[PDB]
């Protein structure tokens, strides 16, 4: 139940101007499609000889083409035009947690990762990355899990490129994350990695 969205970047503002959507507006794919189709129709861009094709105007050339060769009409089929527009838009998505207003996020959807690891020769820990991508506060999750698991939790920087926090829980707690994420927060299973390593269903 996460909803994909598209965010209008500065480079595409002239395309979206007539539809009334500014830099930073969030749109569903179906809305982008309507807007782009209307732009082509309103600006008389449909190829008269082949109505499967759209002749790109300078605005479209500028914001979806890498190179605009001079004295050459650039034509794209409708579906290619729409695909390129969607690709050039910024990826985004919307998460709705139970009992709360929806939360918009910029970026590609990344999974929550739940991993078992060794902290010592025989001390297993559970490490949970990308909670914030789903609007979850690692400190809150850590507190909930410390009670649910009856095991110490900590919050630390997650190693890697992204400036994000991870939750660590002492012991093997993957099954408790299944409860928390799938049952309590109703998050989609397809966006969680590591639950298959739990002790039990």
């Amino acid at each position: 139940d996460i909803k994909p969205l598209y965010c209008v970047p500065a480079s595409m503002t002239l395309l979206f101007q007539e539809s009334g959507h500014k830099k930073g507006s969030f749109l569903e794919g179906s809305e982008v499609r309507t807007i782009v189709i209307n732009y082509a129709k309103k600006n008389d861009l449909v190829d008269a000889d082949n109505k499967n094709l759209v002749r790109l105007d300078p605005i479209l050339c500028d914001c979806i083409l890498e190179k605009n060769e001079q004295h050459t009409v650039m034509k794209l089929p409708w579906d290619s035009l729409l695909t390129r527009c969607l690709e050039k838009l910024q990826p985004a998505y919307q998460v709705t947690l139970p009992g709360q207003e929806p939360i918009v996020k910029k970026g590609r959807i990344c999974p929550i990762d739940i991993t078992l690891a060794q902290r010592a020769s025989n001390k297993k820990v559970t490490v949970v990355r990308n909670l914030e991508a789903y609007g979850l506060d690692p400190y809150s999750v850590a507190a909930i899990l410390q009670q649910r698991c009856q095991a110490s939790t900590t919050v630390n920087p997650a190693p890697g490129a992204k400036d994000s926090l991870q939750v660590q829980i002492q012991g093997n707690q993957v099954h408790h994350l299944g409860w928390l994420l799938l049952e309590e927060y109703q998050l989609p299973r397809k966006h969680i990695q590591g639950l298959e390593k739990a002790l039990k269903p």
